[PDB]
């Protein structure tokens, strides 16, 4: 189904680069490079996608996580993207995301940022 | 650090069961069984955690994804949990989550549910 | 400041119509007409905005609520939009929103949808 | 219905104080005092609630907004709470919230915090 459609390099509206392989078993593996924030170079990502989506024209549900630690920096935080892949001539992955920081209990009420990223095969 | 603290069986307030192994490399692997919704038995999960958290008393950031397809059912959806592990005698994983369904474009505006789950080692 | 910039008719990407008056005291009052969902005609809205925003080029924070009851229908739900107004030749109100339904306790875990709407003065 | 049940003083898990009047017309008016963050004393709030909820045991949908400007401080931000009132001997208002700051366009990707507050009549 969308193994081929999902696998590859994607770019979001911030200029970040999402490099992913979709496995036959529903796995997502690859790397993420954020153009913004406390981040440099690539970070490991892993996630899952619906490997047998509906055939009624609906998108394909998926999600993935990055923990913001690599050999260069550690931002003590993790983002999860939850979204759907929409195939076609202008393929897209439309997501919403939650970025949680490790905090003290006193600061936990502001631990989590929320936003939305749209990924395309171009740009 | 928290490899040992995170690895194991966790339970949330809904009675769902989160079985996870935290790898030395920052990986999270395991299974999720939801007590609610269009779900039965176990589903694969994968995620990431900060394997070198701060030492100032802050929690450990992490996240993981489940795509709601297994050998029994397919709910054409995926949940990502984004949160932090808080160690101690009453250890907890405090999360917020995004559940995205595969939808048509016309229905995409209501594709995504949001909520919050707290996981404990007991119950 | 942005009393004049905010007051007026706005339209989002779904074709919904947001008619608002920004008061000198920080109040937002007006009506909302959703182009989608269990909704017809106008609904009352009320909200608040920062009536003395920063002068460093930042946007103006604001939010508002609609309860989805009017003389025609009652969808037993409420949406809150939380966002910022960005002035200029292409003025925008960029929001994220939470739509909560009245549910039984058993169904409360899926009470809340999340999304994002961008409002413009045109379309 | 819940005009009487909602009107009054509520407290959340952070120790914040939510003072609200529910009008016959679906209006919510009152003040909010946050125990945390860049806030002191009371701030105006306004919102809406379903004034004719379902009779099947479901909660009552509601939401409200605070812009974090008063005579003492201005945090250039606004929170919206979206939730439901659940009546009974242990009445509760269960919410999720979005706190948006006024930001530059470059920083807009981290403009919005998300969390969840539970309000009770005691504490
Ligand atoms: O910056 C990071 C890691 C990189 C995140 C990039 C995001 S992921 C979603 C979005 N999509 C992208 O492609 N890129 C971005 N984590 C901390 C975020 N902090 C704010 C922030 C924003 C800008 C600069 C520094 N900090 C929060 C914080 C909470 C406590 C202490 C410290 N910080
Ligand atoms: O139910 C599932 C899979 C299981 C999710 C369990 C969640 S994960 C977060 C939370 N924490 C847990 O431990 N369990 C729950 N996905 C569809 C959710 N749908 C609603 C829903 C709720 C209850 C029953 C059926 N559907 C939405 C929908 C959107 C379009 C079409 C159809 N459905
Ligand atoms: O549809 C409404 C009211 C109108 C909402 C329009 C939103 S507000 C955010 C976004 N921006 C807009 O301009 N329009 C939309 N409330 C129920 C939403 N339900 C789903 C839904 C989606 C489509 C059709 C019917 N239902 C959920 C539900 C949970 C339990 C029982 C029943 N329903
Ligand atoms: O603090 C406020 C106003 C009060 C919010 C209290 C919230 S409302 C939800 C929750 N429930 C409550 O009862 N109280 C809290 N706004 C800025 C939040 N900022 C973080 C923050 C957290 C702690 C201390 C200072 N700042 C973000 C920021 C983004 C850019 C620049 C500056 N700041
Ligand atoms: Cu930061
Ligand atoms: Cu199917
Ligand atoms: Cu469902
Ligand atoms: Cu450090
Ligand atoms: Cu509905
Ligand atoms: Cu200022
Ligand atoms: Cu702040
Ligand atoms: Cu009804």
């Amino acid at each position: 189904r969308d193994e081929a459609g999902i696998t590859g390099t994607w770019y979001n509206q911030l200029g970040s680069t999402f490099i992913v392989t979709a496995g036959a078993d529903g796995a997502l593996t690859g790397t993420y490079e954020s153009a913004v924030g406390n981040a440099e170079s690539r970070y490991v990502l892993t996630g899952r996608y619906d490997s047998a989506p509906a055939t009624d024209g609906s998108g394909t549900a998926l999600g993935w996580t990055v923990a913001w630690k690599n050999n260069y920096r550690n931002a003590h935080s993790a983002t999860t993207w939850s979204g759907q892949y929409v195939g076609g001539a202008q393929a897209r992955i439309n997501t919403q995301w939650l970025l949680t920081a490790g905090t003290t209990e006193a600061n936990a009420w502001y631990s989590t940022l929320v936003g939305h990223d749209t990924f395309t095969k171009v740009k």
